[PDB]
C-alpha cells in the first residue's frame, strides 16, 4: 500500500506554502490509492488492447495523454517505492513490465497527485483561504477526474 | 462535421421526457465535437502506443474502460454517419481502421453523449426542473469528464 506520509508530501508539493487540513488529508488518503488503482487498471486496458504482454513506457504515455496530466515525464518530485507501485500494477493484472514503464506509472500517479494539490490550492484561493480544506480537494477530484473521481 | 440535429437527438435520448433549452443545445454543440475529437486523439494515443497501425475494436474498448462510459457495446441509439466519424479519426492521425473499430468509436461518442444527457437530466431533477438547462449540461461536463471537460 501507498504510505499516507508519502501521499501527503506529494500532494503538498502542489499547494505551495498553504496549510493542509485534516479533512483534506482524509480525502486524499481515501482517493489517491483508488486513483492509483484506477490508473493501473487503465494501464492494463491499454496493454491488453495492445497485443503485448509487457507494459512499456508508451502505454503509460497514452494514459497521461488521455487523462491530460501535464508534466509527467519531467516530474522530479517524490516518488513512491518501486516495489509498491509494481505491486499495484501486478494487482491490476500487469504480469510483465519494463523498468521504464514502472517509473512512468510512478511519475504519472505522483504528478497526478501533485496536480490535484495544485487544483485544490486554486479552490482555496477562490475562497480567500490559506488552508486547503476537504471541500477544495473534493472539488478538485470531481472537476479533474472522469466520472467525478468516482474511480 | 457532426450534425447539430444528430447531436441533439442523441443527447436527448438520455433526458427522457424532459425539455431541452437553447443554452443546453448551445453547450452540447460546442462540446460534443470537441469530445469526439478528444476521443479520436485518445484512440490514436492508444494505437501508437500499441505497436499497430490499424485501429481495432480493442483500442476503443480500452478508452471506454478508462473514461468509464457504460453500456457502449450495447448502445443501440442513433449513430453518426460512418464517413463523418471516420474523418474525425483520420484527422486524429488514424490512417487505418477496421470497420468494427469505427463502429465502436461511433458507439462510444454517441453513448458518451447520451450519458451526458442522463447526467444533465439528473442535475435538472436536483433543481426540480422539467427542462435541462445550460447549467445542467455544464455541470454534467465538468463532473463527468477529465479536466472539467476542457477537452
Ligand atoms: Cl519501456
Ligand atoms: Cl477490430
Amino acid at each position: 500500500e501507498l504510505p499516507k506520509a508519502a501521499i501527503e508530501r506529494i500532494f503538498r508539493q502542489g499547494i505551495g506554502e498553504r496549510r493542509l487540513s485534516q479533512d483534506a488529508k482524509d480525502t486524499i488518503y481515501d482517493f489517491v490509492p483508488t486513483m492509483a488503482e484506477y490508473v493501473a487498471n487503465a494501464a492494463k486496458s491499454v496493454l491488453d488492447a495492445s497485443g503485448k504482454k509487457t507494459l512499456m513506457e508508451e502505454h503509460l504515455k497514452a494514459l497521461a495523454d488521455v487523462l491530460m496530466v501535464e508534466g509527467v515525464e519531467d516530474y522530479d518530485g517524490e516518488l513512491f517505492g518501486r516495489a509498491t507501485v509494481r505491486r499495484i500494477l501486478k494487482r491490476a493484472g500487469i504480469e510483465r513490465a519494463s523498468s521504464d514503464a514502472v517509473d512512468l506509472y510512478n511519475k504519472l500517479i505522483c504528478r497526478a497527485t501533485e496536480e490535484l494539490g495544485e487544483k485544490a490550492a486554486e479552490y482555496a484561493d477562490e475562497d480567500g483561504r490559506k488552508t486547503v480544506q476537504g471541500e477544495d480537494v473534493e472539488k478538485a477530484i470531481t472537476y479533474s477526474m472522469p466520472k467525478g473521481g468516482e474511480l
